[PDB]
């Protein structure tokens, strides 16, 4: 959805004065045809009759004016009401796939002028926004909340399964018994979880102010998921991979590519044919995930540790003395690494 | 519910153009009587007057036409609108249990012609679909979402209890202190959980496109439950049982038979009279569940392991050398089996 | 709420044909005044004019008849429609606190005849049922579902807190460091949880068929809570207490008495003044809870074990030989008791 | 929101007879203009015509009277209905930002008389309450329940994350490996959780009787959170801090100040510049949290223990003999402290 169009959508999103007025118009079953222009004098060819108002905008004024037949003309920033009860006359030759005089008029005028035109039928509760060659149907909050609440509840389920796969993989990592199947399975669920987030995003935006709690819920649920997926990619990719490259891997599986077993294993650098082979491939974590998230060791410094010990397994066997031989690790970071790992092994395994 | 009827239901399920039109008809309180035929010329005996249109179908056209009294005649694939404002005259002698001219007309015409007839009253919000001798009442999405959301919330509860019973049984299995009561109790909850899924299924289908999130939620919640139940049956049945036979046991308790303690113990091969005897019967897991789900050993190969060690208890005491004496188990699978079991015992017990 | 009245409520609960008709009447904004009698000939003094029908009842017939002014007279079992469009004339001297002719008429007639009278106003969506001197207002399903869904969600919260208190008490029990405060705190939450269940019960009943999922949810959530509370009472009461007596203690705190710290400690047999003293009183579990729920030892036999070992602490130190000296405990039950306890200590502590 | 205004809001909150009447007025689309005064005789200058009633108030009476045009005059405590169908004539010169005769009249009269004036338009479902220079818009229960249910669901998410941070910090505390980052992160989530509670509070109040379940849910979810945050502040502040001072720290971050890392660390007494330095600062718990919440040692006595051992780490190494050297700790409290700590270390680490 183009950004130039997303900007216009904000104009009638829950929270704005304009939307408050449109909600009331809908509740009263009045119809509405609103034309947003900047220079009223320049549309004497498409705007006919009505009353010249040139007054300050307000939700109550718009509502009251919508009681009359015809269209209302507002300024682009919704600060002035220019005309009311006007007859809009766009070029009849302009193609339109709309039905009815009001919507056909709205699409034609928007295409002809490159301006925003809002239409509301008397019987229905949707707001149709036309801008240039675009058409966006805005829904009432109740419909949006139902979809968003369902999506969140769905996300909770995926997240619960992600957490179980993660704790299981954690045990396998600490014991160095991880297979490519385990890794890919965890990444797959992580990619599916973030995809759901991406798909509900437009619903959230459209909710405007009414989407505050929904946003907070999405944040609490998916907080550090992205980072976690990036660290897993770095820890299990066939060959050393830069963080940015890992983040790009993530972005691709979250939008373009499809998170299938073989496909994920393929992008990780493993030449696998059948998904049954995944259980056959053994892999050892580099150690980034634990070093950063648990030992609180910056990636730039974690590279150094991996460069020397190569795997988490070796890192877990290294003494403080051993660890201090690494650039960037003093008695403090050496203790943190050593202690955080020995603590997890004892508690988890 | 016959499949030939489920096909017709899809025609007016959320997502289709036809349903979009019917939703609008309902919202406007217009009534509707739609007849779906393939060869319009062949019904001159039941179709009278009106206007011959023979035009391409669209939701807006259907809606506009429903403003007139009478019936609308569409093509079976909903691509053409043949007539509008017609008088439908089915045989008056045909039996009908419907009330009112419109619904009695619809049921008679559907029975007389073997075709689909859709009726909508002006005052109510349900869609009545008649086909041959069938009648299916389709509900609005809001009603369906309420029932489905409740069922899912209910499933979450059953699943939480299933998970607790499973972790408890896991401890008992690793310690070899399982009784027939423990097994049957876990299977019972598992059968009750899947039954709920089966009962909400028609609601999900009827939701059409609006049932996407609901489906994803059901999948995340019951993902590997079926497999798990089949493996339990294989591990605790009185005598060795094939997977297919286990899957058939599952299908029966999920639809036909009732998951009562004694009944489940009976089908497992145990001659028990009172449910109080279940706590008295000791049983030892064959080992399939752990071998497949944890060691990732294919059932065909797990049979071999069980054939030799007979029980999970013995399998847990076998060394890698011991395990490698089995056909299909090399140093890799022997390690996986041995390590995965010793890890669970240490962590869980 | 009297049972004789609960019986009449069932007549118009979701699921019945009568309620289906009333729902439609409400949806159409028609009013309704229904009189349920067994012998129509015997009310010529309160029933005037209208049409004598004496026909079989059906939802559609009732609905159609409600289009006329006046009242409808049905048979008590809702199988016949006796009159329609009648004028009901109860004694004007009978006291009534209702407003409007229809509701004042309904209450007077119900009091005068001891029969059921149902009233529905044209503008509102509630069903008012009058029977003798009772009046019950039945609500639409949507209102009931909202309250019930909220209550269940609330129960989930109390249950989560109950579970945390229980696992904490479990640790304390296995270690024999329980104080009267710990016990009372757990019982209090358990009494509050079951009370909520008792308060939502009428809402559930009133939901009729539409309350199936709600019931299943309440069952899964509070399944073995009652038993658990009874066993705790038996394990921590100051002096040995019979099961029935424990169940009566439970029933009282779930309805009559208020679950306050001191009050619960008082009824347990402990003479405590301030709630601050609770942390000062040390108590040792008899062992019933663990013996029955974990070792699967019947209470009649558990009494024997307690009679000899006195406390769970001693029971946990007893060998199989020691345990077998008890009446009712053989090598099987001795092993179960010994093994189940040693397993919990190892896993939990 | 001023308390003098909150008092007036209660007058029309769900549960009151007045609100029951207003809900009905709204459902019937009747309008309403209600004036609440104590001495009717004293407003002959703003009250004109209508009917003098001087009768007892009831919901049905108010409803019936609202069918007439004009205003209704009630007594301040809602016990009497003084006038009906009156013309209200407040001073036209008084400033008003309202639209329409009814709302402009209501705001003017409330400002002019310092009394409560309630306005309801025929088309909308909100109740507008005017009092002196205040204006409060009351919403229907369905709107409030949706917001409250969302907020609670959001709180559940924050609480789940708080619990995970707490268990993680618990491990770090028992092992004495806590950094200022860990502490601040936990406090931040705790401050964000309580803030949400504070923001939903007005919605809860406005729900009146319909907010009972909502309140119970908020209580179960945030039960001992405040105490826990206060104890953390006491355990990790740079210098010894009194409980009251800790509670004041809490109140500030829950309303005035913003819970940002550096800001929280700053108020704790640590001179930190960048949030990256937090991971660099090591801190040791005083021991209050564990002493009070786990050992059940009063803060007044816990001060003594800390005064001597200084840190939880030292407290965990102290023998019963060592602990008994402290004022206020006998064999009982010494055992509780020693045993509760050794139990946590064994179970958690
Ligand atoms: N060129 C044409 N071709 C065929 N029929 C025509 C027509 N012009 C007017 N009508 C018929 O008259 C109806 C009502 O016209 P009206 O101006 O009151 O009431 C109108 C008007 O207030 C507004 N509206 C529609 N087009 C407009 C425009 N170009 N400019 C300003 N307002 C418009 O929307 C209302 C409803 O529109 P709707 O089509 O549902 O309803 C239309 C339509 O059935
Ligand atoms: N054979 C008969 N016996 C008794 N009464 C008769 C009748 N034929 C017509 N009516 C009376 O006239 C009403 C309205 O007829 P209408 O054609 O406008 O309005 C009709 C019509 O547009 C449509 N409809 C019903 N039957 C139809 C049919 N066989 N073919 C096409 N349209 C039909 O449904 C609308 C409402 O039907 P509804 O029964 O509620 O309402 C009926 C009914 O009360
Ligand atoms: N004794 C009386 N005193 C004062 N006013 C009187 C009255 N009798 C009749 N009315 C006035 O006439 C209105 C409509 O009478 P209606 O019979 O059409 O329409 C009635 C009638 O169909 C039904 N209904 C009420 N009482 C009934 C009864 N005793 N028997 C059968 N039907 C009754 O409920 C409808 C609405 O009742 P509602 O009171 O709202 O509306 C009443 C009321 O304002
Ligand atoms: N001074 C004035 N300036 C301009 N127009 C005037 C006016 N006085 C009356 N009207 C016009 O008459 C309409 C209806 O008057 P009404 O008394 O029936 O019906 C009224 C009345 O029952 C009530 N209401 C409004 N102001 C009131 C007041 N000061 N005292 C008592 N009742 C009032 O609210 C109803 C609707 O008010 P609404 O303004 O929507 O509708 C008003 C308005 O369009």
């Amino acid at each position: 959805v183009p950004q130039e169009l997303i900007e216009k959508i904000k104009l009638i999103s829950p929270g704005t004065e304009l939307r408050k007025a449109l909600d009331d118009i809908i509740n009263a079953n009045f119809g509405a045809l609103i034309f947003l222009v900047d220079d009223p004098k320049k549309y004497e060819d498409v705007i006919q009759g009505g009353f010249w108002l040139d007054t300050d905008f307000s939700a109550e004024k718009l509502y009251e004016l919508s009681k009359m037949d015809g269209a209302i003309v507002l300024s682009e920033d919704i600060t002035k009401i220019y005309y009311a009860n006007v007859h809009l006359v766009p070029d009849p030759t302009i193609p339109t796939g709309e039905t009815g005089t009001r919507h056909r008029t709205a699409e034609r005028l928007a295409k002809q002028t490159g301006k925003v035109v809002i239409a509301v039928s008397r019987r229905r509760n949707i707001i149709s926004l036309y801008y240039k060659n675009y058409k966006y149907v805005v829904n009432q909050v109740d419909f949006l909340i139902s979809k968003v609440t369902q999506a969140i509840s769905t996300l909770e389920k995926y997240k619960d399964n992600f957490n179980k796969l993660l704790s299981e993989l954690e045990v396998l990592e600490l014991e160095n018994r991880v297979t490519l199947a385990d890794v890919v399975r965890t990444l797959a669920k992580g990619f599916e979880l973030l995809r759901i987030v991406e798909e509900i995003r437009p619903y959230i935006v459209e909710l405007g102010e009414e989407g505050r709690l929904a946003r907070m819920q999405l944040r609490e649920l998916t907080e550090d998921v992205d980072d976690l997926l990036v660290l897993l990619i770095m820890d299990y990719s066939s060959e050393e991979v830069e963080e940015e490259t890992a983040q790009n891997i993530l972005q691709d599986f979250i939008t373009r590519r499809e998170p299938s077993p073989i496909s994920i294993s393929r992008v990780l650098g493993y030449d696998v044919q059948q998904a049954a082979q995944l259980d056959d491939v053994l892999v050892s974590a580099r150690g980034y995930r634990l070093l950063k998230t648990v030992a609180r060791i910056p990636l730039s410094i974690g590279y150094n540790v991996v460069r020397m010990f190569k795997t988490l397994d070796q890192i877990s066997k290294a003494s403080v003395e051993d660890l201090k031989k690494v650039e960037g690790i003093g008695e403090k970071r050496a203790r943190a690494i050593s202690e955080s790992i020995s603590s997890l092994k004892h508690r988890k395994t």
